[PDB]
């Protein structure tokens, strides 16, 4: 699949990304400006916006399992609990141990049929196993999903079964960038 840019309704902000049709839960994700000198920025912003029937989602940084971070959240009442984890060999996800900060933005929201997370990703184009993004060029990003109930919800560091499903969508991060980043974090 291919990822487009949208514009959420409520808040204005700009994205790239997709909506999932079987579970239709849309991700999208911004970039501050590319530098015209120097390294680029290792932040950025995503959102997932996803039906109340997901019980948790988790976003793929290079598109897999294994070797690359891993951003998982889920709704526990009106509060999102999130975290950034890792894996080798296929096995259960466990807390990332790089510099990487999830922080939960305030428009993020929570109403009767979805949950809406929008969060500022900082230090998570490059990890700590000297592996990343380049946020220049095309790469893959995928997606897990489940529809049943991590083992402790107040836990960010719960554990969960597998995924019922999972996918992946290519992405043109050289055109994921936005003028009013600095905007999105006022
Ligand atoms: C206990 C939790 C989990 C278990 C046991 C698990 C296990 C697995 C297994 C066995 C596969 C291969 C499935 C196949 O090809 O038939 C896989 C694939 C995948 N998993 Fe997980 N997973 C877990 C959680 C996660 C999480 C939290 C994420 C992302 C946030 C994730 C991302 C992926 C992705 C993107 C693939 C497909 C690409 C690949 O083969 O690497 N998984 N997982
Ligand atoms: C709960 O939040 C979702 C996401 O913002 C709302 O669904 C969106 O509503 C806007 C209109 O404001 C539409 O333009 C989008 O197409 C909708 N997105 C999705 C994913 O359906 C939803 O209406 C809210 N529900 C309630 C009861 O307020």
């Amino acid at each position: 699949q291919s990822a487009s840019q949208f514009t959420d309704p409520t808040t204005g902000f700009q994205f790239t990304g997709i909506t999932d049709p079987v579970h239709d839960v849309t991700y999208g994700f911004v970039f501050p400006p590319l530098a015209t000198s120097g390294a680029q920025s290792t932040e950025f912003i995503g959102e997932v916006v996803a039906p109340i029937a997901s019980k948790w989602i988790g976003i793929a940084l290079g598109g897999a399992h294994n070797n690359d971070l891993l951003l998982v959240a889920w709704a526990n009442g009106n509060q999102i609990v999130s975290s950034t984890r890792w894996a080798t060999g296929y096995v259960q996800p466990t807390a990332y141990t790089g510099t990487a900060t999830l922080t939960t933005l305030p428009e993020t929201t929570i109403n009767s049929t979805h949950w809406k997370w929008v969060f500022r990703c900082q230090g998570c184009t490059e990890w700590n196993n000297g592996g990343g993004i380049d946020v220049t060029s095309q790469g893959v990003l995928a997606w897990a999903f489940s529809n049943v109930a991590v083992d402790d919800p107040s836990d960010p560091q719960s554990t969960f079964s597998e995924h019922t499903d999972f996918g992946f969508f290519g992405i043109d991060y050289s055109t994921a960038h936005s003028a009013n980043y600095q905007n999105y974090l006022n």
